[PDB]
């Protein structure tokens, strides 16, 4: 291998917007183009379990849709604000020109201007050119909408047909948002059937289209922009936590043994481990995974709770239940008894 491209293509649901995680394989130097606010930590939690140093965030444009995620990656994990100089926004630490190189590792993105759904959106071209990412300016078969944040069809369609279609036949275009299921398209697809400004139409043929679309007005525009003209500017603390990529609180197990009356251990297991060699942690209550949904009246509401299992499995489904439960202060014990015995931590 060597400097392949490690690539992700995460979908948010609320406002249907791709973002994209790219790292070199090599130096597992990360770009995150268009995070999205409220994934932040789905997506640092990815960036984590990957092994990435995130060094950019890059947004393609103002997004109405949605407040940026980049403000709030560069306070958590360090990751660099970077949005093209065209857009107005404030508070970046990179404003991006055409022709700029956002490099990662030996990759590197290079920056098209392709103005016409906002004045500032640009296009990211992979350094081999077998894949960009065109915002909201080329869209799955359509475009974004051009009626609002300076937006102009006119300068759509020569940014499509003068930096878009330029690109090789086979290139990869990842949009920004996509509202049928569909994750890509290419270059020859696009020129050949693009409804709007593909094949042979025009101008004037496009501009046409995009006046009599009349789409409602953005939902969020009003709250999204003001917000992403500062790149985004607007957890639980009862101890260490972090949540995994799958959605999982995991609690700190050198604080927890340092700290065990300050919460309630809920061993999940069956009585027979409970029992066995593996031992169990100082108070640690034995309440089996299959009947816990039923006895959750016997929880106190005023600790924490930490569940523990064998090896961490169980007992990260004990903390979904307790969460149905209406338990809000819950984590699991990462790698579970076996872990905890492996450290050589306390057992009764
Ligand atoms: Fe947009």
């Amino acid at each position: 291998g060597s400097h392949m491209l490690i690539f992700r293509q995460l979908f948010d649901q609320q406002s249907s917007t791709y973002t994209y995680l790219l790292a070199d394989s090599t130096t597992r130097e990360a770009v995150l183009i268009d995070p999205v606010f409220e994934q932040v930590r789905r997506d640092a939690a990815l960036i984590e379990e990957l092994g990435l140093h995130l060094l950019y965030t890059i947004d393609t444009h103002v997004h109405a849709d949605h407040v940026t995620g980049a403000w709030m990656l560069n306070r958590r994990i360090g990751s660099r604000i970077a949005i093209s100089a065209a857009s107005g926004a404030e508070g970046a630490d990179r404003y991006l020109s055409h022709g700029d190189k956002v490099e990662f590792g030996t990759r590197y993105l290079t920056v098209r201007a392709t103005p016409g759904h906002t004045d500032g959106c640009i296009t990211l071209v992979l350094d081999n050119e077998t894949m960009a990412f065109t915002g909201d300016c080329l869209l799955i078969r359509g475009t974004g909408r051009t009626d609002f944040q300076r937006g102009d069809a006119h300068t759509m369609f020569r940014a499509v047909h003068g930096q878009i279609f330029t690109l090789p036949t086979a290139c990869l275009l990842y949009p920004a948002h996509d509202y049928r299921g569909l994750t890509v398209t290419s270059v020859g697809e696009e020129r050949r059937f693009n409804p709007r400004l593909g094949g042979e139409l025009c101008e004037e043929d496009f501009t046409g289209y995009m006046t009599n679309l009349h789409l409602p007005h953005p939902k969020q525009i009003d709250v999204a922009v003001p917000a992403n003209l500062k790149c985004g500017l607007a957890e639980p603390d009862w101890a260490p936590l972090t949540c995994s990529f799958a959605g999982i609180w995991e609690i700190n197990a050198q604080w927890l043994e340092e700290n065990l009356r300050a919460v309630e251990i809920v061993d999940v297991r069956e009585p027979e481990e409970f029992n066995g060699p593996l031992g169990r942690i100082p108070a640690a209550r034995l309440i089996s995974l299959g009947e816990l949904a039923g006895r959750t009246a016997e929880l106190t509401k005023d600790r924490p709770i930490v569940t523990v299992c064998r090896a961490g499995g169980r007992s990260a489904q004990a903390t979904v239940m307790l969460r149905q439960a209406g338990f809000e202060r819950v984590a699991n014990l990462p790698g579970g008894m076996l872990r905890w015995r492996a450290e050589g931590r306390v057992v009764e």
